[PDB]
């Protein structure tokens, strides 16, 4: 009785790693019929991880029905609007995630395992351990990347103390130096020249349903804010097209400096006041600086989730 | 930083056991400041368990604000309408449960641990084991009861294979014979003479939000269906009062024979067709027989959840 295992739309290092990693555990521990698949082309960062360990990027799926499957397992997400296209007409078997919970419901009791930690991979790893399954080296690689990717080499305000031992142990199992491998994959994600302003606002974006509204929050990684601020024009022309065509209410863009841990916010839409409220700032020409922010999940989502209700 | 730990409204053996059991683990494993409390007077069954092991029933709480607490941990439930009165203005720290998920959302990532097993207590026990904490005898007692109560001495279609070892091991730790203690507590819950038809429809009931509707599903334990069917009149007079006063759309009552594993369904409301659909049966005089049903969570909820949508 076949089961797909996947990450969210616009899939990322953590999203792919955790998902793939686990389809393996499930088979070996409980002899389930799990096949890890994904909902998109890997990003430039994941590409590098995938090629660095010589794993093939997981095939891209359309809908469960297309695969003739009714039962799934979600990793790194749970919000129905972020999931596979036909998530309403399937059974969720199990969820392994590290996000807040919204727009998620079921008919029957499932397995869930959510912990608030720096990645969804740190959990899958910990779970490999509870069931005495040895991690192949190459999954130790993916999993690790997942954790580096998500935490920005263990310095995001999402890094939990539980992550640190997890780091040592994985790096070792992968045969890389942590400090040394970390920078060189993180670099691979800051190359934004291969991307047109259309694709750019959509390397890493998610839809949120705040209080009636569809708000779409996107993030990019860079070493220099003004590179993207020099592309402001097209970037905005692209953003507008998205809001019209998709029926978003607003769009929010985090231009994160991973070297200094800051972001610039670029936002347009009908609810600008709701945005400024969430950030105690002023959009000068559609944007503003936000000092020390790198986490969408801890420094963006909760705040919007509040000022859109208030 | 104080944290309440509790079961659902109309609290039961599993609801109290699991909740109490865990407030202990949390303290001893992670030194949290958890105090187990509950939202009602124990039922006649739990009473017997509580007195059999000499534990005091947990104080009854009004609202978190009344206790000056903002952070909670839910066991044996998750549906906001089944929880403490002010669950919207608190932070959910963690959830340990074995039900489907609905009407549940958060602002931040939490701990969840849901598994589909015969009780929420079988999970707390298993969890005591992952963290090398010895269970006091008397918590081994509560936990066990929780699992017996919920499964009807391991014969409900909710008993998982994972429950059986859990049973042996707990019974032993409690110093009771499983077969022998099981019947004598289960008996304690079938005494429905101490209850007026008002209280009767509300020993064990939960509200469900199916597709706009408020449907309220109640269950009783008996050794003889016709005892309750002989009380039909008042029982119905009481039911009506509930539907008017609360603004339910319909009421459903499972008259479960725990000796033979059957239930009689007694239902009134605006959506009778939606009910009959879910059960392939005909209400003769507001009721009908349903052969082999004992589980609200596996044989009632999913079916309504479907015919109310269909
Ligand atoms: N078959 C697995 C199911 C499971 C356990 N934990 C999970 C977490 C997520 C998804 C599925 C699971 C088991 O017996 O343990
Ligand atoms: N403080 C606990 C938190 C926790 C783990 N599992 C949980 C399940 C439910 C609620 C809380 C928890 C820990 O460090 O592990
Ligand atoms: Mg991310
Ligand atoms: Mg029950
Ligand atoms: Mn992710
Ligand atoms: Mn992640
Ligand atoms: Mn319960
Ligand atoms: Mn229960």
């Amino acid at each position: 009785s076949k089961i797909l295992v996947f990450g969210h739309q616009n899939p990322d290092s953590d999203a792919i790693g955790s998902s793939v990693a686990f389809a393996y555990l499930a088979k070996e521990a409980w002899g389930l019929d799990t096949e890890a698949v994904a909902l998109g082309t890997p990003n430039e960062e994941t590409a590098y991880v995938l090629d660095y360990f010589g794993v093939q990027a997981p095939r891209v799926v359309e809908s469960a029905k297309a695969e003739g499957v009714e039962t799934v397992i979600l990793t790194d997400h749970n919000e129905f609007q972020q999931s596979i296209s036909d998530i309403k007409d399937v059974t969720v078997y199990g969820v392994v995630d590290h996000h807040r919970v919204a727009n998620f419901e079921t008919a029957n009791p499932l397995y869930m395992r959510l912990e608030p930690v720096g990645s969804a991979s740190s959990i899958v790893y910990r779970m490999f351990k509870e069931n005495g399954v040895s991690v192949p080296k190459e999954l130790a690689g993916l999993l690790l990347s997942g954790l580096i990717s998500d935490t920005l080499l263990l310095k995001s305000p999402t890094t939990h103390a539980s992550d640190i031992p997890v780091a040592k142990e994985l790096a070792e199992l992968a045969g890389v130096n942590l400090e040394e491998y970390g920078l060189e994959m993180l670099k691979a994600g800051t190359n934004l020249s291969s991307k047109t302003a259309a694709e750019l606002i959509d390397i890493d974006a998610k839809t949120f349903e705040l209080n009636g509204e569809a708000v779409r929050v996107a993030q990019v990684n860079t070493v220099d804010i003004n590179d993207i601020l020099a592309r402001q024009e097209e970037i905005e022309v692209a953003i507008q097209e998205a809001i019209v065509t998709e029926g978003y209410s607003d769009f929010v863009l985090m231009i994160t400096d991973i070297v200094n841990s800051n972001s610039e916010i670029l936002a347009l839409g009908s609810n600008m006041a709701k945005v400024e409220a969430a950030f105690e700032f002023t959009l000068e020409n559609n944007h503003a600086f936000l000092a020390g922010a790198v986490s969408r999940k801890k420094q963006v989502v909760p705040q919007l989730t509040e000022s859109y209700n208030a």
